[PDB]
């Protein structure tokens, strides 16, 4: 079977695209692109789509587990939060696409050991002020899951100890205690 079978992933994933258009509400600008659940179909989709550094400002990619929409209001996002990476304009050139790819692999490869089930998905926001990459988890009060996801994520990106990243609750973000956790 190793010669002809695709390699199934532990989860089915959905990639979303956001295009800012002020003619529409925020939710109406969010659209599902396609779904995949094997290694081969992931790479066929990835090689087909623009790199994040090539999207126009105001666009997002979101990769989330099937059945979870990339918004605060989803049942699996209400009580959760995000591990947030902030990139200056220089870092769009040097780190955005490679950090985003590593994030994608952390997701579909379930790199967070027993706490991968706490992972909902990830978002990259391309903006003129500064891009952002985030991993969304399902429970902001789950201290032991969040911290472990934070340490693995940080070392998988190669961020040095001189850098610190923060975890923010969506309830805090949606009301417009900033960082609950830092690693």
């Amino acid at each position: 079977p190793e010669h002809y079978i695709k390699h199934p992933l532990q989860n089915r994933w959905a990639l979303w695209f956001f295009k800012n258009d002020k003619s529409k509400t925020w939710q109406a600008n969010l659209r599902l692109i396609s779904k995949f659940d094997t290694v081969e179909d992931f790479w066929a989709l990835y090689n087909h789509i623009q790199l994040s550094s090539n999207l126009m400002p105001g666009c997002d990619y979101s990769l989330f587990k099937d059945g979870i929409e990339p918004m605060w209001e989803d049942e699996k996002n209400k009580r959760g939060g995000r591990w947030l990476i902030t990139l200056n304009k220089q870092q769009r050139r040097s780190d955005l696409d490679r950090f985003w790819l590593e994030t994608l692999l952390c997701l579909i490869g379930e790199s967070f050991d027993d706490y991968s089930d706490d992972v909902c998905g990830a978002v990259v926001n391309v903006r003129a002020k500064g891009d952002k990459i985030a991993i969304w988890t399902t429970e902001c009060e789950n201290r032991d899951a969040v911290t472990h996801i934070g340490r693995v994520y940080k070392e998988r990106l190669g961020l040095p100890p001189k850098i610190v990243i923060g975890y923010q609750s969506h309830a805090d973000t949606a009301t417009k205690t900033k960082n609950r956790f830092v690693v």
